[PDB]
């Protein structure tokens, strides 16, 4: 829905969700972005992270935020994209929401193909 | 810290995970109590919830509160509790945060015990 993008448009964190090697959720705040048209989430971060790591290793990621009573959780499946050219655009992206990143050469990409969303009912549909 | 324990005295919604029976994990909102003496946190739900089929089912749950830049999650392993006393208990803890929930004789409580806390800087030590 329009209020759901939005919402996602607005300057907020979110925890994003991945899992450790032994399957309990790893959960931390991080910026966001997320594309509408492809439905790809991004999160960057520096090379070799825990989220990173569990990204790349098993596979999926969960992005949840809230801001009072509304609330939406985007669950997708998960890579890390360390390819230049991907790095430099999910920067762009990110500063279109939040604000230019700190130069990281060793910056990577979290891609997260959403196939759920779960949230407060003023936002779905 | 106590600037983390007021943080957790704050009125905000968290964002409970658990993980389903694939191990995917499955992130919502909810309100939920903190208690520094025993390291509990308790969350209220109807029972039958996915929130507790989840947490009874493989023992485990995170909450994770943000606001602005300040966040923490509450690792853990979580239980079910269904006593009528405990639920009481947990209603009374939840009012004294939110407010006074809605009476149904079906609620029961995941109960957390918390091992592991991360979060932003500025709330831990
Ligand atoms: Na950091
Ligand atoms: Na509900």
């Amino acid at each position: 829905s329009d209020d759901a993008l939005a919402f996602l448009s607005e300057r907020h964190l979110a925890m994003l969700t991945t899992l450790r090697a032994d399957n309990s959720p790893h959960v931390v705040a991080v910026g966001f972005t997320f594309d509408p048209k492809t439905h790809i989430a991004r999160v960057i971060t520096t090379g070799g992270s825990q989220k990173a790591v569990n990204a790349d290793r098993s596979g999926l990621a969960v992005l949840s935020q809230v801001d009072g009573a509304r609330w939406l959780s985007l669950e997708g499946r998960a890579a890390v994209n360390s390819d230049i050219d991907a790095v430099r655009d999910a920067e762009l992206r990110y500063a279109q929401r939040y604000r230019t990143p700190r130069p990281n050469p060793r910056r990577v990409v979290i891609e997260v193909q959403i196939e759920r969303v779960l949230g407060s009912a003023d936002l779905l549909d």
